[PDB]
């Protein structure tokens, strides 16, 4: 019990989980709100975070956790970065300064995690549908508890979010959900009692409706209104808005589509520059995708900017709205492969997989900004749908006016040798150099398209090769190596092949490099492969 | 003549030259029509029916193809086709080589979209509107949507998008679900709880979707309007041998769909795991569980036409330690990938995908093979598949997702297979593969339908081995380095895409063994499979058994 300060917290130091939390009376909840609020601060500033999403929602998270009884009760939070003060209060508080951090703890809720985590999150809108099928369970098991699920006003936008609700009106099904908006329709919304809006920040006034609203009959919306955040770096993502920015001023038909992804997917300035060539259509991937198709059908040359995991949302769109018609979306794919802190939810290890299998999806990962460019001119220039994926990272700044002439599935080699030869792109492609470097007969190809591959060469290098090495930030399921050995089979090419990327197994919150390690797809790992295929590697 | 107004009608410029006064006597010629020239080939006629009226006044009130006109699925538009050149066609609808069941670009400039999957209309008219804007043009964006697919996710967040942008165009809502007075009733109900005005839609209606002359009026009012408007309409044997209508040629009479196996099975399951709970998207007659959902009410669960939602329900009914059943169309799945990813697999929870119309469906063409499922569900962690040859593997199949940890799929065709007793529930070891036909010199690598076309082509072929691949995750590791070892060449087959397929997973694994047989790899070619009948399609694509016959005549086996 230390000294009154600027930074006590005599409260929270008696709170373990939320039964400690109870033994608190309704007076004392505006003490504790404070308590979170400065824990929140003094833990999880550096590296940025959703602290501001956090500190929003401390004191409707309070208020459920003192009526609620976790985790008998389950309370679902949509996308979980607003979720900080729930795992302060689950006995997770001496954890918070691992948040995100290999050996710490997620940045979102995870079930494995903690009993009072009801669902694994990080892509939005999906606390209905979990909702609705635990209402659905509890039911089925005569049981009683209570469901209650927390959305954010633009998690609720979401197809699968509003899809969900209008089923919640139909079954009529007890549960409470909260929508949290800090912003501040009847197909989705239809046999639900709305109550509010209500100060979000009030958390006795919010303790003493929710006692109400818990035994009502029926779906419930809570609508609580909450104030946002109460209390040498050169990346892939700006060079794709450097290049597009600059593309746009002389091509009318260019089109940039984010789903709320404008600052992440580095197009900031071309929302400035370029307004009526910009198009934010919310967080809905789905729409994002058949949108651009429906401007590429009246002659458009629209860009899809979205990251790898959250392209995962607009599969069917891409199969069904743009490939089923070859229609002029090109597709820049941002955080393509580990991304590593954020965890098995955001890691886009799957894209060179899904799109593949896609009829007609041309697919290049560049090496630089100027291969970047060659591809998007590429892409823009010619018939169909085009995808290039390039990671979180930086890559070297490159001039004004840099539009090569790219060949779309030609490779290139970059290393001279017969013996073994490694075939990467992107990120894969700097281990594989790296790998090679003191080792004269271990060549290295630029495999930059996935989709086509250069059969030519694979033809002459897989003729030659005592063996080759495949190397992808890509799970090793039917991605770039499965390309590889499909295209060797139709050849009757059978070289030995050592196929290196993120294994069919789901990769936790960790650094890229520590990912990367463990995997094997690394420079050191790629060099004890080529020493087990019997490559001399220097003393 | 029966139709003297539609015999000179060619286009929309020839409707336009009648007075509104005859365009009633023209909607009951385009409804005799529909009727005299569509009724077989187990087309669905109430949704163009239903939509004579709306699509008379749009194409009346409307310059197509200046002006587009979006129909959502598409399945709707038999009177679309009538008025735009296409009426001598209708014979041939579904037809190889004869006109799409639904719109399709490629067919006419009058269809704006190719559609089949739901709820796609209202964001290729948001897309087609911005593009519009940015050319400075000013045609009419129409989009005709069902009440059903107006709830999928993709039109409730583009409704969204489409208020916030505020751009010129009108969406048509079709309601056939609820009257005029029921609809009114619910939405008084509703805002005593304009409700529109805030999500920046104009909202007309509900009308009457069958007074033809009453919709051109509105129309002709609602074209001028600024900003998004929402039109609400309303509309209305003993012997041993049977013909099967889907397959188009005999089969046994013991023979049923897959669809009634599966149904028979789960509806039998249940009645001694409580934990069962089956969900659909509103495909219950298409997924055989009528019977279930009378049998077991309080086990049942159609979520509207929402694959996403279904999905991420079961993983909510899983989390609280129920066993929920999915039944969904392979191509329908692709709706829930990221469902199936984000929500089933990364806690890896028991879900159950029985899933229908796997493969090459045929008459529904492009937008409706399940080709994709063997390539995009086995990139997924800790997602099993399993290909059942008859209804007693399918049973084994279900009980062993249905008592095991995590995620099963289970896929099978659009097709008979003999009917199986009841309390048929073998045991099977998942991952385990069963060889069917001696021989060692080529060994053929099948599972469900492709497994039919191995037998049959490896007949008095005393050196073709044939092997039920009845699992592709994880494939039978022991049997393959076993095969792969000691065989010439191996021939696998597939109703699905050769791209990351079984195929695939087959070259992969005798990869990570060090094995180098000769495999020839024989599936659905990287290209979209226009309608035709299903055996059409695979004779092109060479997975029949006189293509695995030719395939084997290369490989230099004895073939009479
Ligand atoms: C499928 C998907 N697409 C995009 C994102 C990126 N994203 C993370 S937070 C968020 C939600 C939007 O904000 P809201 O739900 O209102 O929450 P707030 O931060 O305002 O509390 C978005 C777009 C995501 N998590 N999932
Ligand atoms: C994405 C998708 N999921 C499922 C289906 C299957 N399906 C075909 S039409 C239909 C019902 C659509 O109802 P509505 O739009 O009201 O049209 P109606 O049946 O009344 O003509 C369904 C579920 C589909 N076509 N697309
Ligand atoms: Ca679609
Ligand atoms: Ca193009
Ligand atoms: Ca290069
Ligand atoms: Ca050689
Ligand atoms: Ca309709
Ligand atoms: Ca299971
Ligand atoms: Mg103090
Ligand atoms: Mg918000
Ligand atoms: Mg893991
Ligand atoms: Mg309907
Ligand atoms: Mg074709």
């Amino acid at each position: 019990n230390e000294l009154p300060g600027t930074s006590d917290t005599p409260l929270l130091d008696q709170i373990h989980g939320p039964k400690d939390l109870k033994r608190l009376s309704r007076e004392q909840l505006p003490a504790l709100t404070e308590e979170l609020r400065g824990e929140i601060v003094r833990v999880c500033s550096r590296g940025g975070l959703h602290l501001a999403s956090s500190l929003g929602a401390v004191d409707i998270i309070t208020a459920l956790h003192y009526v609620l009884d976790s985790p008998r009760d389950r309370i679902l939070f949509d996308v979980g970065h607003q979720a900080y003060a729930h795992k302060i209060l689950t006995g997770r508080r001496d954890q918070m300064a691992d948040i995100k951090k290999e050996g710490g703890i997620s940045g979102f809720t995870k079930v494995s995690e903690s009993e009072h985590d009801a669902i694994t999150v990080g892509h939005a809108s999906t606390s209905l549908a979990n909702a609705l099928g635990m209402a659905l369970a509890r039911d089925a098991q005569g049981k009683d508890f209570h469901v209650a699920a927390v959305i954010g006003d633009g998690s609720l936008t979401g197809g699968m979010a509003l899809a969900a609700l209008n089923t919640i009106g139909d079954m009529g099904r007890k549960m409470l959900i909260v929508l949290n908006d800090n912003e501040m329709n009847p197909f989705a919304a239809m046999g639900v009692r709305y109550v509010g809006p209500v100060d979000g920040h009030n958390v006795q006034e919010l303790v003493w409706l929710l006692e109400r609203l818990v035994d009502l009959d029926g779906p419930t919306i809570l609508h609580i209104v909450t104030t946002k955040g109460k209390g040498s770096a050169y990346s892939w993502s700006a060079a794709f808005g450097e290049a597009v920015t600059e593309w746009a001023k002389t091509d009318p038909r260019t089109f940039v589509v984010t789903p709320a992804m404008r600052e992440g997917s580095g197009l900031v300035e071309f929302s400035r520059v370029h307004p009526h060539r910009y198009l934010d259509v919310g967080i809905a991937e789905e729409v994002a995708v058949t949108t651009a198709a429906g401007m590429a059908l009246q002659g458009m040359r629209p860009v899809v900017a979205i990251y790898s995991t959250f392209l995962q949302r607009a599969y069917d769109q891409v199969l069904h709205d743009v490939a089923i018609e070859h229609l002029n979306v090109t597709f820049c794919i941002d955080r393509a492969g580990i991304v590593g802190a954020d965890g098995a939810t955001h890691n886009g290890v799957f894209d060179l997989s899904f799109l593949r299998s896609i009829p007609g999806v041309r697919i290049g990962l560049p090496k630089d900004a100027a291969e970047l460019r060659g591809m998007l001119k590429y892409a823009q220039t010619h018939d169909g749908p085009f995808a290039i994926r390039y990671p979180r990272g930086n890559t070297a700044q490159v001039p004004a006016g840099t539009w090569p002439d790219l060949k779309w599935g030609e490779w290139e080699r970059l290393k001279g040798g017969d013996d073994v030869v490694i075939l990467a792109g992107g990120k894969a492609l700097d281990y594989a150099l790296k790998a090679a470097e003191d080792l004269p007969g271990v060549g290295v190809v630029n495999a930059r398209f996935v989709k086509p591959l250069d059969e030519e060469m694979l033809r002459e290098v897989g003729g030659r090769a005592r063996a080759l090495i495949t190397v992808e930030d890509n799970t090793v399921v039917g991605g770039f190596g499965g390309a590889v050995l499909e295209a060797l089979n139709s050849m009757n090419l059978h070289p030995t092949v050592r196929v290196l990327g993120i294994p069919d197994e789901f990769q936790e919150h960790a650094t890229a490099e520590s990912v990367h390690a463990r995997a094997g797809i690394d420079a050191p790992a790629i060099r004890t492969v080529l020493a087990e295929l019997g490559v001399d590697v220097p003393i």
